[PDB]
């Protein structure tokens, strides 16, 4: 009689399961990881069966923890993953994650012919090999065999649901990450299908994220410890769900999440692409489009700095404390954070990091702070691409282990010059997935109602003097970024 919803988040190295009660309160959570197959450079795959096994195990462990009915299982999932199915519905490939670079030459050449520009103009997909469309082109031209026999081209979410249900369905937000979904029609772009030599039929049908997929094959109903009336909610992408999961549901807001890597996103009225293609446009539905930039150089870069700038025994707090002993602006020291190449905002895989403007006035503190300001300046750089020619958001809804400290939160406010709102719940994806279920179940109607579950915690307001300092220092950051943009290829 007690009813529960399970929100699943199928990540790159782990799935996280969270069990909510009919009130939306998370009562338990279990996650299990899997290896990412990286035999050689650029390769980033994973075994779908591995992933599904974790999935069953997670759900079952969650059901063990309560005595009641699992009303629905909802899904948040990594994006850009690609899996091929045979005529037997058997796995022709592993899950080729967004991180796999196999298609990296295809992109460059497509980019050379003005074709990548066209895909982007049509689908809102940045010119990057993370996209299935590019992954497919590569398979069609260097793995002709498996491409020949592929009857279905799907992603890990489609795959999991198909295992449980015998249905091949994807949601709009997930399709938005293939590079094949037309922005205007919100269906597969025929022109692209023809060039891919793929058929509308070899692709999941597209539905709303709230679609109920019923029923679950009895095999798993038993295995997973659920009922015969446990609904599967189609779910959506981690990118979309993480944004609505921090209550960033309209253009007046945006979501900034920063962990090891980070992301800035906002949701808008209509498609909206960038002349420079510096941000993605992933449709959710006809009146909701996710704009954003994935940013590689988040806390991963902070940790690099922590260690090489000091030593391996330098705590993150030690680093923050030292950084703080330097003035805001780090006496005009610029740090371009592009350690691992970069997607948004510069979309250059060859990019490297730089310290520019060194002087004998710049000591350890100044370099410490410049790192953190650089990481933040870069995120602000990506955010700014989103909202140029439009109204600045009224707040940034913030999450991520990198934003854990008051200092970084305050620094973000001061750099972005809008208030920074930290959220009570970091797990935006499973929360928003859980919310989708509540919609499907008729427990909630409008998206705005998700605000009830996604609560604000702390607000940080821009400090006027520092804000002015950073507003004057940002253009210099962009000068140095611009100055070096063309130089990174030289490095190899």
């Amino acid at each position: 009689s007690l009813k529960y919803i399970i929100g699943m988040d199928v990540g790159t190295t782990a799935t996280k399961g969270v069990l909510y009660d009919i009130n939306g309160k998370a009562v338990a959570s279990v996650s299990k990881g899997y290896p990412l197959i990286q035999t050689k450079v650029g390769q980033a795959e994973e075994d779908p069966k591995l992933i599904f096994d974790a999935v069953q195990e997670i759900i079952f462990d969650l059901t063990q923890k309560i005595d009641g009915k699992i009303a629905a299982i909802s899904w948040s999932s990594q994006m850009h993953s690609l899996i091929g199915l045979g005529s037997d519905d058997e796995l022709l490939t592993n899950s080729i994650t967004w991180a796999d670079n196999c298609a990296k030459s295809i992109v460059q050449d497509a980019k050379n012919r003005g074709f990548a520009q066209q895909i982007y103009r049509k689908t809102g997909m940045p010119m990057h090999p993370m996209a299935p469309i590019y992954k497919l082109l590569w398979l069609k031209n260097k793995k002709t065999e498996v491409f020949s026999q592929a009857q279905k081209w799907i992603g890990i979410k489609e795959y999991i649901i198909f295992r449980l249900t015998g249905k091949l369905v994807t949601d709009t937000t997930m399709a938005a990450g293939t590079g094949i979904l037309n922005l205007k029609t919100l269906t597969w772009d025929q022109e692209l299908l023809d060039i891919l030599k793929i058929k509308k039929e070899q692709l999941p049908k597209i539905a709303q994220p709230t679609k109920v997929i019923f029923p679950i094959k009895t095999e798993y109903v038993k295995k997973l410890g659920i009922d015969s009336d446990t609904k599967i909610i189609l779910g959506a992408s981690d990118g979309y769900l993480s944004t609505i999961g921090v209550n960033a549901i309209d253009s007046d807001h945006c979501a900034l999440n920063v962990g090891t890597s980070g992301a800035i996103r906002t949701i808008v009225d209509q498609p909206k692409i960038d002349p420079s293609a510096s941000y993605f446009c992933y449709p959710a539905d006809k009146t909701h489009y996710l704009l954003g930039g994935p940013v590689n150089n988040g806390g991963i870069v902070f940790n690099w700095a922590r260690q090489t700038l000091f030593d391996a025994d330098e705590t993150p707090q030690d680093f923050l404390d030292v950084a703080q002993t330097a003035p805001a602006g780090s006496r005009n020291l610029i740090f371009l954070p592009y350690l691992g190449g970069e997607r948004a905002p510069i979309w250059d895989a060859n990019a490297r990091g730089s310290f520019v403007g060194l002087t004998r006035m710049h000591q350890k503190p100044e370099m410490a702070r410049a790192v953190i300001e650089g990481i933040i300046f870069n995120l602000y750089d990506a955010a700014s691409n989103l909202i140029k020619n439009t109204k600045k958001p009224v707040a940034i809804n913030a999450t991520g282990g990198f934003l854990k400290s008051d200092f970084v939160r305050q620094l973000c406010a001061n750099i972005f010059n809008v208030p920074i709102v930290t959220m009570k719940e970091q797990q935006s994806g499973t929360l928003a997935a859980m919310f989708l279920a509540r919609q499907a179940l008729g427990l909630n109607q409008d998206l705005s109602e998700i605000g009830q579950f996604a609560q604000a915690d702390k607000v940080y307001f821009p400090n006027p003097k520092e804000a002015a300092t950073y507003q004057k220092l940002f253009p210099l950051y962009c000068e140095i970024r611009n100055a070096l943009a063309a130089s990174y290829g030289k490095f190899s």
